[PDB]
């Protein structure tokens, strides 16, 4: 499918403008990018994206906001910028907490325009968590459901589950990887793809960590040599 970069919160824009280059150059037609809500970096991602001409990529934003109406405030703000700049493809990522908050928010991403909804779930996640925000945005009615989580295999297996529980055919898979390791990454990357097959995941993505030029083109070779 498509490759999904994560920014390091370490690395800078100009890192996030060359890990776009070099998936464009390994001929990725899907470019999305993933970081915490930051104007700067949704800036620059619409005009990367805009040279490179890949309308066919995808924004994800990760919010963090306890404040009920600071989050309103700051949705609407980064969904307006995007809109500006042309954005097709906006997605607001929610991490999963309380089961209350996470229905409110999700209602708020909705009605404010967001194209689609994502759950990321933190370590401190369990697949219990993950199962109850599935189902919350299916009642809510939105239309593409996304989860983002650590690679693991447990976790891969129930969101197929509950995917086809729901009937959930426009959803989508994004799995973050370890990098120091570049052995066990082939390894982990192998097998998630081989296992989202099996599963009938039609919709999966594999992130990358921007770190290191260098060694962000190994990792992104390796991934799409395996299929991603």
């Amino acid at each position: 499918d498509a490759i999904c970069i994560y920014l390091d919160e370490s690395a800078t824009w100009k890192d996030m403008k060359k890990a776009m280059e070099i998936l464009y150059k390994l001929g990725v037609k899907k470019i999305v990018v993933l970081f915490k809500y930051d104007e700067k970096l949704i800036k620059v991602a619409a005009k990367v994206l805009h040279d490179l001409g890949a309308e066919e990529a995808i924004i994800i934003l990760i919010f963090d906001i306890d404040d009920e109406d600071e989050f309103k405030k700051q949705v609407k703000k980064a969904l307006e910028l995007m809109k500006k700049l042309g954005v097709d493809h906006r997605i607001i990522a929610l991490r999963m907490t309380d089961e209350e908050k996470f229905k409110k928010l999700a209602k708020i991403a909705a009605e404010l325009g967001a194209d689609a909804i994502c759950i990321y779930l933190d370590e401190s996640a369990t697949w219990k968590d993950m199962k109850k925000a599935m189902e919350i945005l299916y009642k809510l009615g939105v239309k593409k459901i996304v989860v983002l989580f650590k690679y693991d295999e447990k976790l891969i297996k129930v969101a197929a589950k509950v995917l086809h529980d729901l009937g959930a055919e426009e959803a989508i898979i994004i799995l973050i990887f370890d990098i120091d390791d570049e052995d066990e990454f082939k390894k982990q990357v192998k097998k998630a793809l081989e296992l989202m097959k099996k599963l009938g995941v039609d919709h999966r993505i594999i992130a990358l960590r921007m770190t290191d030029e260098e060694k962000f083109k190994k990792l992104a070779k390796i991934a799409a040599e395996l299929g991603a």
